[PDB]
């Protein structure tokens, strides 16, 4: 699973989310990547809620559903101190959550950011995980050089049941064409080897989502962008390199919110196509010009075929 | 869309939901009834929230998804005032909400202890109307209703609410249902077989109660019911999609234990809820699967011996 979130010059805030769902999973199962409330949300600031927020998950299973996770740490960031909100969070409704009872050990992560205007823009970017390590990597317009971190569990933590959790804050001239991206590679065991690549492709993520902004994309066209960079590194699970199903296919899962419209898109079972996050995307355009926001299987890859986004025949299966 | 909601003999609840989706939707389209959270909800009480509480929605769209309605409901029904507390869900979180013109429905119920059991139970709908049934094991006689909007009102502008009391023996095996067949346009012909498909359901869920069944059986039970009837978009005589296909989504969630299953986009199954009730049944013995859409779903359904059509 892979995530990013983005911040505009303006405030407005994106989130994606993209995954290949567990490994030998029946065909069909769909997780947390492609449901509404649970694998990304983002949502800008209104009269109810003074932040635009932006949450994306790591992890998979169904921990992530079941708490509707990425939504509950969104409501929590309205609170002042946006770190004891997010930590309560993971602490309370994640890993202590009665919907998890019976489960032995919760694992799953997050990226967050909140900002705020004070014409300047502050941003509040955090991760936090449940997994022995996450890759997180993030970047403003005006910084203009990546920082990629691998964020671990310190000693005498138990993973699936202790939380790690940090993050930075910045201030953004919310004046030129700006703003902040903040992604990761994925959160679960450490592994020192491929550590590099994983901070690599969340640094490349990170300028792909910066050139977009510094080119007047939409937020929701600069997190895909980062997001389809993390899909297509072999080393993720998304994309390309997902997690062979019990039948030894390929079936993703991705979704995108935007929080100035807070319309949505979402692919479940998504087969032959080698960016899934480019059809969520799609299905959010779409939408914005009753239009569906949630495609999968079959309907979900003749969707993305017939609205020219680049699909692989000899990848996408069609049992009957 | 068809619902139901069921609390037995001891205050545990279920609820479940099942629909055919829009009609001449693309293929693949997935809405409300197969999302977790959005189309059904059950929780029994706990230390967040003192009452027991199963809701299941009605209408089709993506209003009900935005909103994460069904979860929504339940937890302002913690509230001291029921009544008060769904219309000002149904007004601020469902017509108001930020997220021209809403149409939709639910069924909810709550339950406390007092041994004895206090229901209370209510449906809502900003649609013309909608068809609703319940009954508890000791009255044993159904009773259906259809609830219209006012004169003068405007459908997805206006909000109707209703609902009533039930005290049970928290002793015997008993319980009480909660269904509807759905929430549309008012139909002053078919009128009676919307009530008559609700009646036959509900004494379906009484009498799997009344066997000792599982609450999620017997909402199941009663889904079966609604789905076979050929005027219910839902199992047999779902709205067709643009290829001229059957396409439903359904879901169904245990109050105690809290687990939930689930279909999208499932095609060639005659009663979709009988397989979201097997993948939640199967979830109670790696993590088991709770959300199976499309061909895997049907082949999950036939390897589990659930009749196809
Ligand atoms: C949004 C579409 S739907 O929710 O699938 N849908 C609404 C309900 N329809 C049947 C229905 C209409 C009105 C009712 O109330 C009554 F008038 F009081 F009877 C009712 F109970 C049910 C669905 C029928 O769709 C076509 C078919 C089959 C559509
Ligand atoms: C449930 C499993 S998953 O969320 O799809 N998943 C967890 C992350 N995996 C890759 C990964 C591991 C560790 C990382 O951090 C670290 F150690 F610092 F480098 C990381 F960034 C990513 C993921 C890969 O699975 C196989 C593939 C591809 C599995
Ligand atoms: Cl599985
Ligand atoms: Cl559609
Ligand atoms: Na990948
Ligand atoms: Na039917």
């Amino acid at each position: 699973t892979v995530g990013a979130v983005v911040v505009d010059h303006e405030g407005n805030v994106a989130a994606a989310v993209s995954s290949g769902g567990l490994a030998l999973k029946h065909p069909g199962r769909v997780g947390q990547a492609a449901l509404y409330g649970c694998g990304c949300w983002a949502e800008n600031t209104g009269a109810h809620n003074p932040y635009s927020t932006a949450v994306s998950t790591s992890g998979c299973g169904e921990h992530l559903v079941r708490t509707i996770l990425a939504r509950e740490c969104s409501h929590a960031l309205q609170a002042e101190d946006a770190h004891q909100a997010l930590l309560e969070t993971m602490q309370n409704k994640f890993i202590s959550s009665p919907f998890l009872a019976s489960e032995d050990g919760v694992l799953g992560g997050v990226i967050v950011l909140r900002s705020c205007r004070c014409q300047t823009l502050l941003v509040e970017f955090l991760w936090s995980h449940t997994t022995e390590s996450m890759c997180v990597g993030y970047m403003s317009a005006q910084d203009g050089k990546a920082k990629t971190h691998i964020s671990r569990l310190p000693p005498g933590a138990v993973a699936g049941q202790s939380v790690a959790i940090e993050g930075g804050v910045c201030r953004l001239e919310g004046s030129g064409s700006g703003g902040f991206v903040l992604v990761h590679a994925g959160a679960g065991y450490h592994s020192e080897s491929k550590a590099k690549e994983y901070k690599h492709v969340c640094k490349r993520a990170c300028q792909k989502a910066i050139e977009k902004l510094q080119a007047g994309a939409l937020a929701t066209d600069a997190v895909t962008a980062a997001l389809v960079e993390l899909e297509d590194s072999p080393f993720t699970n998304a994309g390309m390199g997902s997690n062979l199903n019990l039948l030894g296919e390929i079936e993703c899962d991705a979704s995108i919110m935007d929080g100035k419209s807070l319309n949505f898109g979402a692919v479940g079972a998504l087969s032959g196509i080698k960016n899934p996050v480019s059809v969520a995307n799609r299905l959010l355009c779409e939408g914005q010009k009753i239009p569906p926001c949630f495609l999968v299987g079959e309907g979900a890859y003749r969707w993305a075929v017939d609205h020219g986004i680049p699909s692989c025949p000899l990848e996408h299966h069609h049992h009957h």
